[PDB]
This record gives C-alpha cells, sequence and structure tokens, in this order.
C-alpha cells in the first residue's frame, strides 16, 4: 500500500511537480537536476518520494548516515492534511529496518509545532537545545 520511490528514479514529471511545493525556469530546473546528481553520488543522503495506492503523499530523507545514526526529514505535499503520522512509520521502518541504525536524530525550528507534536507522539525526546532549533532523537534499543 505505501510504497517509496528513491529520488535517484525520479522523472522530470515527478521532479517538475515536487520541487514547486511550497513555467519552470531553466536555472531551477539546472539546479534541481545537480542535487539529484549529488544523490546518485552520496550515500550518506537517501531522499523518497512516498506514494500511498499510486497517490503521491510526500517525501522523506535520511542524510548523515552512518552505520549507528541519521538525520532525517519529512514534508506532506501541501494539499494534503493528516499524513505526517504515514510518513512518521516510514521513516522509523525505513532507518530501524533498512538502513539498521540504532538512533534517529532531527532538529526543528521551535515554532514548528506541528512537526514537534508529531515526532513527541513517535516518542521522540528532545536532548539538545540552541537559539533556533530543539533537537530530537529516538533510539531503538
Ligand atoms: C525537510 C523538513 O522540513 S523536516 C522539518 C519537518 N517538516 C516540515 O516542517 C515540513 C512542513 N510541514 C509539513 O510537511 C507538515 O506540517 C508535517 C509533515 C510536519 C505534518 O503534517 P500533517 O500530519 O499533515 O499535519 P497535521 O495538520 O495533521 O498536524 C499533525 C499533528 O500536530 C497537531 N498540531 C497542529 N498544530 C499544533 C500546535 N500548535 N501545537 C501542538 N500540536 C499541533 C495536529 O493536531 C496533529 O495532531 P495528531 O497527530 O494528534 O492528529
Amino acid at each position: 500500500l505505501i510504497k517509496l520511490k528513491n529520488f535517484t528514479e525520479l522523472n522530470s514529471q515527478e521532479i517538475e511537480l515536487i520541487f514547486k511545493w511550497r513555467k519552470t525556469k531553466y536555472i531551477d530546473f539546472e539546479e534541481h537536476l545537480r542535487f539529484l546528481k549529488k544523490l546518485h553520488q552520496d550515500s550518506s543522503k537517501k531522499y523518497f518520494l512516498v506514494f500511498q495506492d499510486e497517490q503521491i503523499i510526500g517525501v522523506i530523507d535520511f542524510v548523515n548516515i552512518t552505520t549507528k545514526s541519521c538525520e532525517f526529514g519529512l514534508y506532506a505535499k501541501p494539499n494534503l492534511k493528516g499524513v505526517g503520522q504515514i510518513l512518521m512509520n516510514e521513516i522509523i521502518k525505513y532507518a530501524f529496518e533498512s538502513l539498521k541504525v540504532n538512533t534517529l536524530k532531527a532538529y526543528v525550528f521551535k515554532s514548528n509545532h506541528k512537526a514537534l507534536k508529531l515526532y513527541q507522539q513517535n516518542h521522540f525526546t528532545i536532548y539538545d537545545e540552541d537559539k533556533d532549533f530543539y533537537y530530537v532523537y529516538l533510539k531503538q534499543s
């Protein structure tokens, strides 16, 4: 039902679509392609387009991937609501089962209450804070 499409396999329609989330100019298109090219070359980052029954519902990402940890991010398709939990399920499953990391980490601006609540609901704990960010983690064991 829920499937992950690696950014390394995106087609031009998908690239067009997702980078507009908030007449494509050549410089924007070219900058998106250069990003996708870096993803082909960098095993420490992985971005996925997430599908639910052949409909796009958001993007998830894992960066600073090591054998023990990673950072993650998520972004709901902007016309959809209530898909954060699905994206979070996928993030945790993929990190624990596919990357096999013990620690999942993120940081978010303190004003991002939607994201914080979602992380807290999935048993994340705030372990640090600076002027801009809260830093959260979840450990498998
Ligand atoms: C790459 C990155 O940007 S990573 C940083 C995190 N990602 C982002 O900030 C990207 C922009 N934001 C998003 O894509 C979305 O807002 C997401 C994915 C974070 C959340 O999406 P959704 O789950 O669709 O949002 P939704 O409107 O359902 O709200 C999620 C929950 O927070 C709750 N919430 C909303 N506002 C508040 C608030 N002020 N205080 C506490 N909780 C709140 C909702 O009631 C909801 O509760 P539930 O989980 O009990 O149902």
